[PDB]
């Protein structure tokens, strides 16, 4: 079950910040902008510790009060930049392997809902990774995580890694 950082259930289509387990890792989720792009539209963990970030819609596959026990999820900014087509996360392709952005264009649902929450079991708390689904095709398979990756600006990149999956706790907004 998705559970929040205060232990109450995660609303679905409700608005959380996206904060590290660790208190040293770093602080919430935001945008930045890198390469060509417009706007800012890399998803990135902020550089200020303090900063919660920015507020966090989650939602499922489903019509529920509450993300469903191990549905997909589709993650999007309550209020994401000018440039952005919709709100919505999704994993895009390149020279590096897999990166979490937003994009300039309409995405369909198949695109958006590829996040799955894993519970840590080793907490007090309700912490999760964050799991990846890729397409096999007719469905998803859940078998990669999202982990950061600082590129040459020292922007936190989240992206698909190979170790190190990042962990976050939920916080109402
Ligand atoms: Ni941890």
């Amino acid at each position: 079950d998705l559970v929040d950082a205060e232990g109450n259930l995660v609303e679905q289509g409700g608005t959380y910040y996206l904060l590290p387990h660790i208190w040293a890792h770093g602080g919430g989720i935001e945008t930045a902008k890198t390469g060509n792009e417009p706007c800012p539209l890399t998803v990135v963990r902020s550089p200020n510790e303090v900063s919660k970030g920015e507020p966090i819609r989650i939602s499922s596959q489903f019509l529920s009060l509450f993300i469903p026990r191990g549905s997909l999820v589709a993650l999007g900014f309550a209020n994401p930049p000018s440039c952005a087509a919709s709100p919505w996360w999704t994993v895009v392709d390149s020279p590096q392997g897999p990166a979490v952005k937003l994009s300039q264009q309409k995405l369909p649902e198949k695109d958006i809902l590829v996040f799955k929450f894993e519970k840590v079991s080793h907490s007090n708390i309700h912490v999760y990774k964050l799991l990846y689904c890729q397409h096999d095709e007719e469905d998803v398979k859940c078998d990669q995580y999202i982990g950061i990756h600082r590129d040459r600006n020292g922007n936190r990149r989240l992206v698909v890694t190979e170790e190190n999956p990042l962990e976050l706790v939920l916080l109402k907004a």
